[PDB]
C-alpha cells in the first residue's frame, strides 16, 4: 500500500517536522551522539519513521551521516527490517511479551555488524514496571556502542526518570497543506490521476495523520476507478 512504499528513506523525505529533522542533522553531522532518544506525538506523524532514519544515519557504512547513503547494506537491511543490529521492541504487543521482556533483560553490549547496536522501542510508556528499572538502568550506566530510539505517543504516562535521560523530540500533527501536498507529490509520481478538491477533502479527513491520509487515498484509489475524483472522494467521506 501507499504508506509502505512512502515510507521516508532520507530526512529529506520527511513532512514537516523540520525542528526535529534539523537538530538531528545538526547532532549527527557534527558526531554529537546521546546515548537514547525519545520521539513523541500522535498518531502517523512521523516517529518511527524518523527513528529508523536515525538509526539508517548511525549505522551507515559511509560513516556516522545525517544522509544515510541508502544502497549500503546496513541502510539496506534496516529498511527490510532485517539488520541484525536494530532490535526492534514493541511494547504495545500483547504477543511479544516475554520476548520485550528478556531483550530488555539481555541486552547485547557489543553490534555484531554494524558500528552501534540499536533499540528502537514502540510505545515504550506500556512497558511493565519491571522493563522499565530494566531500561533505567540501562540508561543510567550507558552501554557504549548501544543505542535506545524510544517512540511513544504518550511521554506522561513515562516514569520521569527515564524520560530525564532522552534527548526528547515531540512531533507535530501535520498540516491539512502538509498532508495535501504530499498526497499530490506521491500520485503525481504513481502515475495516478487526481482532482484538487478530493486532495483537499482527504487531507482534511486525515485529521493530522498522514498515515490515515494515505489509507484513506489508497481506499479512495480502489473504490474509486483507479483514480482520485472529488465525487467520488466526497461520497466515500459522506461530504
Ligand atoms: N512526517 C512524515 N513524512 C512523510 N511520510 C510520513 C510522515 N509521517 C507518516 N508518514 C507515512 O505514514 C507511515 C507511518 O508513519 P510512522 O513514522 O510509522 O508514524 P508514527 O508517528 O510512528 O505512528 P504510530 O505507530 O501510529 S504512533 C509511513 O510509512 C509514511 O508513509
Ligand atoms: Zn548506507
Amino acid at each position: 500500500v501507499l504508506a509502505r512504499k512512502w515510507r521516508p528513506q532520507t530526512f529529506a523525505d520527511v513532512v514537516g517536522q523540520e525542528h526535529v529533522l534539523t537538530a538531528l542533522a545538526n547532532g549527527l553531522s557534527l558526531g554529537r551522539i546521546h546515548h537514547a532518544y525519545l520521539f513523541s506525538g500522535t498518531r502517523g506523524v512521523g516517529k518511527t519513521s524518523i527513528a529508523r532514519l536515525l538509526a539508517k544515519g548511525l549505522n551507515c557504512e559511509t560513516g556516522i551521516t545525517a544522509t544515510p547513503c541508502g544502497v549500503c547494506d546496513n541502510c539496506r537491511e534496516i529498511e527490510q527490517g532485517r539488520f541484525v543490529d536494530l532490535i526492534e521492541i514493541d511494547a504495545a504487543s500483547r504477543t511479544k511479551v516475554e520476548d520485550t521482556r528478556d531483550l530488555l533483560d539481555n541486552v547485547q553490549y557489543a553490534p555484531a555488524r554494524g558500528r552501534f547496536k540499536v533499540y528502537l522501542i514502540d510505545e515504550v510508556h506500556m512497558l511493565s514496571r519491571h522493563s522499565f528499572n530494566a531500561l533505567l538502568k540501562t540508561l543510567e550506566e550507558p552501554p557504549e556502542h548501544v543505542k535506545f530510539l524510544l517512540a511513544t505517543t504518550d511521554p506522561q504516562k513515562l516514569p520521569v526518570t527515564i524520560l530525564s535521560r532522552c534527548l526528547q523530540f515531540h512531533l507535530k500533527a501535520l498540516d491539512v497543506e502538509q498532508i495535501r501536498h504530499q498526497l499530490e507529490h506521491i500520485l503525481n509520481e504513481e502515475h495516478i490521476a487526481h482532482e484538487p478538491r478530493a486532495l483537499q477533502l482527504l487531507a482534511r479527513a486525515a485529521e493530522g495523520s498522514l498515515r490515515d491520509a494515505l489509507s484513506l487515498t489508497d481506499q479512495a484509489i480502489a473504490s474509486g476507478d483507479g483514480q482520485v475524483s472529488t465525487q467520488a472522494v466526497s461520497a466515500m467521506l459522506g461530504t
